[PDB]
Order: C-alpha cells, then sequence, then structure tokens
C-alpha cells in the first residue's frame, strides 16, 4: 500500500492527540455560540478548519479544545469560562462523537469506543486574574493544561511576544506552577519566553508541554522552541507538541512576516492594525510578494530536528486549526494528519516512533501529571498565597 494507505491504518490505532484547537474561540466570533449555526455534525469547511467528519478522516483521536480568551480585554475569567461552557456543550450535543476526558484513563476509555476523547486547555495565564483558587476552579472545571502566557506579558510571567518583564516566572509565578503540580494541571510553555522556559523547567516537578510550538533551530522565531530547552524535555519527561503556524515554520513565511510588519510600520501603523487604512497598506505589499506557502515537508523538517533534540519520546502535534488564518499545503484542515504521518513514513519513522507521536507521549505526560498531583495532594494543602505577598505590592 502507499504512504497514506499506511498512515491511515496506524492512526486508526494509534491516533492523534492535538494539543491546541481553537473552535471554541472561532465560535465565539463567528456566531457567539449559536451551535446550530456552525454544527459540526454538518461540513463546516466554508467557515471553520474543523468539524466532526473531517477530525475522522483525520484520524484525531483526542483534542485539547483551547478555551483562549482575549489578555487585551477585561473579564478574562467569566470569558473563560463561557468558553469553557462551550467546550461542554459541543460534548453533550454529539455523544455519539465525543466524549469528555479529564484523565489518561479517560483518553484510554474513549480510543476504545471510537470516540474522541475532549479535553481543555486555557491559553494564557491572565485567565486566573492572579487567584490560585481560579486556578484551582478552572481545574475543577476539566482545564487540564494552561499556557502561562498568550502573546503578552502578564504579572508573574514573561511572553516571547512582549519584552522583558519579570524575567521569566516571578515568585508568584512559580507558586502557580507548583500549584499547577498540585492541581495535576500541565504547564504548557507555548508562547511563554525562553527565560520562562527555563525558570518553569526549574520549578516544576511534573512533566511539562508545549501545545504548540516548532523548533527555533529550524526556523528563528520567538514562539518556536530553542534547542537548549528541547534537551531539557528527556529529563523533565515532557513533550513539544509541533504546530502547523506558517509563520513560525517557513523560513520564507518568518522573512515575509517580518517585511510586513515593517511595512506596515513605514507607513505609521502599528503592525497589528486592522484599520481599512492599515489592510489598504498590507494589500499593496501582499501584491508586490506574494505570501509563501508551506508545506507538508515544512512540518516534518521540524519534527525531525526536534526528534533528534528532545527524542522521540518528548513529541506530539498541536496543529492549530481553527486558531490561525493559514495553513500549509497538506494540512489545510483537520483532516490533514494522515499526510504528515506519510511524509514522516518516506522519512523513516518507525511506527512505534509515530504511535508515540501521536498517542502515547500524550497520555504518558497527562498520567504522570496526575501521578505527581497524588503525591503532592497527600503531602500539603493547597496554597493560600496572593501575589501581593510573593511579588511586593
Ligand atoms: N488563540 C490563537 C490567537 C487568536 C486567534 C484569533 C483571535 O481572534 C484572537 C486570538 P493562537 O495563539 O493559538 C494562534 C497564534 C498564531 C497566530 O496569531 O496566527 C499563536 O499560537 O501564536
Ligand atoms: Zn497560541
Ligand atoms: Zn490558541
Amino acid at each position: 500500500m502507499t504512504s497514506l494507505e499506511k498512515a491511515r491504518e496506524l492512526l486508526r490505532e494509534f491516533p492523534v492527540v492535538d494539543g491546541h484547537n481553537d473552535l471554541p474561540w472561532a465560535l465565539r466570533e463567528q456566531v457567539r455560540y449559536d451551535l446550530d449555526a456552525r454544527d459540526i455534525a454538518a461540513d463546516q469547511s466554508a467557515h471553520l478548519h474543523t468539524d466532526l467528519a473531517r477530525l475522522r478522516s483525520g484520524g484525531v483521536g483526542a483534542q485539547y479544545w483551547s478555551v483562549y480568551v482575549r489578555s487585551d480585554l477585561p473579564g478574562a475569567v467569566t470569558a473563560t469560562l463561557e468558553q469553557i461552557d462551550c467546550v461542554r456543550r459541543l460534548i453533550d450535543r454529539h455523544p455519539g462523537e465525543l466524549r469528555a476526558a479529564l484523565t489518561a484513563a479517560d483518553m484510554e476509555a474513549a480510543r476504545a469506543e471510537g470516540r474522541i476523547a475532549s479535553l481543555m486547555g486555557a491559553e494564557g495565564g491572565h485567565s486566573i486574574d492572579n487567584s490560585l483558587a481560579t486556578l484551582r476552579a478552572l481545574y475543577a472545571l476539566g482545564v487540564r493544561y494552561m499556557t502561562l502566557t498568550h502573546n503578552d506579558n502578564n504579572a508573574w510571567a514573561d511572553s516571547a511576544t512582549d519584552e522583558p518583564g519579570v524575567g521569566g516566572l516571578s515568585a508568584f509565578g512559580r507558586e502557580v506552577v507548583r500549584e499547577m503540580n498540585r492541581e495535576g494541571m500541565l504547564v504548557d510553555l507555548s508562547h511563554v519566553a525562553a527565560t520562562t522556559m527555563r525558570d518553569a523547567l526549574d520549578t516544576s516537578t511534573a512533566p511539562v508541554i508545549f501545545s504548540h510550538s516548532s523548533s527555533r533551530a529550524v526556523c528563528d522565531h520567538p514562539r518556536n522552541i530553542p534547542d537548549d530547552v528541547l534537551e531539557r524535555l528527556s529529563a523533565n519527561g515532557g513533550m513539544a507538541m509541533v504546530t502547523f503556524v506558517p509563520k513560525f515554520v517557513l523560513q520564507a513565511a518568518v522573512d515575509w512576516t517580518a517585511e510586513a510588519d515593517d511595512n506596515m510600520r513605514a507607513h505609521g501603523f502599528h503592525h497589528l492594525d486592522s484599520s481599512p487604512e492599515a489592510m489598504k497598506v498590507h494589500a499593496a505589499f501582499e501584491e508586490r510578494v506574494p505570501r509563501p506557502v508551506a508545506t507538508v515537508s515544512t512540518v516534518a523538517d521540524h519534527l525531525d530536528h526536534m526528534r533528534e533534540v528532545a527524542g522521540v519520546d518528548h513529541l506530539g502535534i498541536g496543529g492549530d486549526y481553527d486558531g490561525t488564518p493559514f495553513t500549509p499545503d497538506g494540512l489545510g484542515d483537520v483532516s490533514g494528519y494522515p499526510n504528515l504521518i506519510a511524509e514522516l513514513l518516506d522519512r523513516g519513522w518507525s511506527q512505534s516512533d509515530l504511535a508515540k507521536l501521536t498517542w502515547k507521549n500524550a497520555v504518558r505526560v497527562l498520567d504522570a501529571a496526575e501521578d505527581v498531583s497524588r503525591g503532592l495532594r497527600a503531602a500539603r494543602g493547597p496554597s493560600n498565597a496572593t501575589i501581593e505577598q510573593l511579588d511586593g505590592t
């Protein structure tokens, strides 16, 4: 059979655990959670990267659904609860296809019955409003990882896409990591500064993840992971879930985006300005310089290097579907994963290597978080500390 046919066979046995899909935010923005208007039991290819049929075609067996909210707007906690509610509603609406999962055992139970294990990950520490009790409430509601920042610093952690702030984690930031370890919530180091990555690895007594980050050695961008950090994953026991975002994984797209951003500033606009006037400027840039397009090969280049440095036991996949506008050719929506698996087969990845990448590493890591949590919950009570106490007024 072809490598694509073999890939589909392999995914039927050990499907993809995807680290980060922003369907909930997409539903919030497109239809304010009017789920009938974007029914994922129907074909949503006109509007979304994600629906149930395409997930099945793609060999997705578990999904961390992102409960991302904007850090630059007030009411992040309320919005996070709305995002969690959206995930709960999706699970309730589609019991034939989805099964809530809170544990590694739930993931295996879902796989045994042919349902997609549906987990939640918060995207940015702003979702806890500097409150450890709020962190504990998010865990109680089912959140199983939290990205420590999004694109901006928060009071206790530095983002890769902001200026230096506290220098990594503050004292309260370390306290957040400790409490995540005690609860069993995975520490997610996507988005954070390299300083923050190192501080989190120093502090964490559980395996950490990167829910959607690729390799900085392959493509120098702050959203990607440095080799020295990848090297620490074996010891930590965690995993880096490669992402598909072209402006992170393809050198030409990194360079193009930098030039587009410079061009915006040359016209007196902030690079994130989305006014009609700013859009005119950007359209003119794209007219003279077309947007480069990544491929499955681009993503495989990241995985090859990540495998060399981190090891095959420390890799996963986090596509970022419905969280980013552009995709590599062959990975245009959630049905695309078999194309990546086929490319890896062609590059000599073994069947067991691939079962680790798709399924086994993610289950091991969540189980490890549970194991560390058992020990810490038995050893001490929850923290009552405040940011004022640990970081000063
Ligand atoms: N949650 C998404 C951001 C978002 C998307 C849409 C929206 O209205 C607001 C925020 P993201 O962080 O998952 C995607 C980002 C790359 C990109 O911007 O393309 C990255 O991961 O680094
Ligand atoms: Zn992100
Ligand atoms: Zn996201």
